[PDB]
């Protein structure tokens, strides 16, 4: 807990913590506290400087202490900003003044706030039918649009609302039990948008009124007016106003979503569907299209379809080249197909099986947007907010493939395929290690030493990072393999692409550290960028 810190402001948006930066004057080292925006306990530091805020996660450490970027351990909040008053460490500048929360302002960390976490879990779970992975990685890459989601639900099914309860019913459901400050309810006095806010206070119960104006919108008698019921209680729990004191435990009574498509979930995923007992697939059950979507160095990609019991699946087909067919080629891209085929995650493009049919085939699932720097380059429109969503998505899905020991080895734009404008699939994991086989997007010792790892495919992940901020440009322009080469072994980088965060720039530049020991990991990559997603993407 940090309430005790007068310039702490708790759960506030990175926007509400600039427009407060703004409202203290944007003096050099003022700064205030807020509570990260990732359920993970952890806390950010908003600081002016040069005409500019600049925001940093603190994250808390297994023993209970506070750190920024993997940084020196610190006991507190409080403790980490007195420490930032002496010496810099890495900040922009040292923290001078506390911008302190206004009179009236409380902290934004009460019931209405803690319940939010557990309202999103439900959303996804009734709303998709999501358990176990499925539902997690739906919550980790899409928190900032649930949030927004659960927002406009029925104010009926919230715990606050107890409906068409009596003045005198209310009075005593507010009264049983712990004679909590700030315990409330919300009750209809008509079917008209009237309403009673009722309110315990040193024992006592207060009954405000909630009318609906001719606008439509709510208020208490000369109070800030809301769209919603669920804006009314998010203010009034952390700014009393005209209230005698803050809400706080509820009484007792092309575009679409990733979860909104049918590769979401595994094709398998429908118990009633009979999954493939081998990597083989039924050649008989697999229709092609005459057309092709596209070719590579491996093979060429036709849309095609799978029958199964309940359906017919829309695929992705790759017929692989006549080098393929070779002898000395076979037991491997077996080998790699069988592996291939276990990975599950809504990430990648899963691979369903292989036909051994007049080529090898592998069948996958459709992503037809294609790919992702060919999408950036023909919509340039795209906002900087949706490239961090899809990014970050990238991240999550080679975070599984990490875990699951598996080296993608051809990280790049053009193997990120889209479903959706929000929905990103990493394509053609493993391939180039299955047939034996883009120097730009290798690390350095993959150039050296041929030695491929998920180390090298986080430095990959660093040029594809740069490749969706540039909108699908080249990285390296007009360089040969040599330049670069030396180019990196001076140090120098790549530069920070036009509109692209700085945070963002900062990651790259992470992905692209020399010593594979000190460069991070993919666990450490996708948690800085799903904390800068969820600071940045209300
Ligand atoms: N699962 C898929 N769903 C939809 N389209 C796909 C899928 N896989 C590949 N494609 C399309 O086929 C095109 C070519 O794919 P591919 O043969 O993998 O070449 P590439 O990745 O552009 N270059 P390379 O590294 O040489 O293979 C892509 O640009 C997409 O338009
Ligand atoms: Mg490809």
């Amino acid at each position: 807990s940090a309430n005790h810190l007068p310039f702490f402001f708790g759960n506030i948006t990175r926007e509400e913590a600039e427009d407060y930066l703004v409202q203290g004057g944007m003096s050099d080292g003022l700064y205030l506290l807020r509570q990260s925006r990732n359920y993970l306990g952890g806390f950010a530091l908003s600081v002016a400087h040069g005409r500019k805020a600049h925001h940093y996660t603190i994250e808390r450490e297994l023993n209970g202490t506070y750190a920024i970027a993997g940084g020196r351990t610190h006991a507190s909040p409080a403790d980490l900003c007195h420490y930032h008053s002496q010496e810099s460490d890495g900040l922009v500048c040292l923290l001078k003044k506390p911008f302190n929360r206004p009179q009236g302002v409380q902290p934004k960390t009460g019931p209405f706030e803690d319940l939010k976490e557990n309202l999103i879990r439900e959303y996804v779970k009734q709303t998709w039918n999501l358990q176990g992975q499925a539902l997690e990685q739906a919550i980790i890459s899409q928190k900032p649009q649930l949030e927004k989601l659960i927002a406009t639900t029925a104010h009926e099914k919230m715990p606050w609302f107890h409906g068409k309860i009596s003045r005198e019913e209310s009075e005593q459901i507010v009264l049983i039990g712990s004679k909590t400050n700030g315990k409330f309810l919300i009750r209809a006095r008509d079917n008209n948008g009237s309403y009673a806010l009722c309110l315990l206070h040193e024992g006592k119960v207060l009954h405000y009124r909630i009318d609906k104006d001719k606008t439509g919108k709510l208020s208490i008698p000369e109070g800030k007016k809301f769209d919603t019921l669920w804006q009314l209680v998010e203010h009034y729990s952390y700014k009393a106003d005209g209230l005698l004191r803050v809400l706080t435990v509820p009484c007792q009574k092309r575009e679409a979503l990733p979860m909104d498509t049918e590769v979401f979930e595994s094709p398998f995923a429908d118990p009633e569907e009979i999954r493939p007992k081998e990597v083989y697939l039924d050649r008989k059950l697999l229709t092609l299209e005459d057309k092709e979507l596209g070719s590579g160095n491996f093979g060429t990609v036709k849309k095609g379809y799978y029958q199964m019991k309940k359906v017919v699946k829309t695929v992705a087909v790759k017929i692989l080249k006549n080098e393929a067919n070779d002898p000395a080629l076979k037991d491997e891209l077996l080998a790699e197909a069988n592996v291939m085929q276990q990975l599950d995650n809504p990430y990648i493009v899963r691979m369903i099986g292989i036909c051994e049919a007049e080529s090898w085939m592998l069948v996958m699932e459709m992503a037809e947007l294609g790919p992702l720097n060919k999408y950036l380059q023909q919509n340039r429109h795209v906002k900087d907010k949706n490239i961090i969503e899809l990014v970050h998505q990238v991240s999550m899905g080679m975070k599984y493939l990490e875990e699951s020991n598996f080296v993608h080895r051809d990280l790049a734009a053009r193997n990120v395929l889209l479903v959706t404008q929000h929905y990103a699939k990493i394509s053609d994991f493993g391939l180039s290690k299955a047939l034996r086989a883009p120097v730009k997007w290798y690390a350095p010792e993959c150039i050296n030493y041929y030695k491929f790892s998920s180390k090298s495919d986080v430095w990959s992940f660093g040029v594809l990072m740069w490749e969706a901020f540039s909108y699908g440009q080249k990285p390296y322009r007009g360089m040969k393999g040599s330049e670069v080469t030396a180019m990196l072994e001076k140090g120098e980088r790549m530069g920070c692409p036009a509109g692209c965060p700085r945070e963002m720039y900062d990651l790259m530049n992470l992905c692209w550290t020399y010593d594979v020991e000190n460069r991070p990991g993919f666990a450490a990559v996708e948690l800085r960028l799903r904390n800068y997603y969820y600071d940045v993407v209300n």
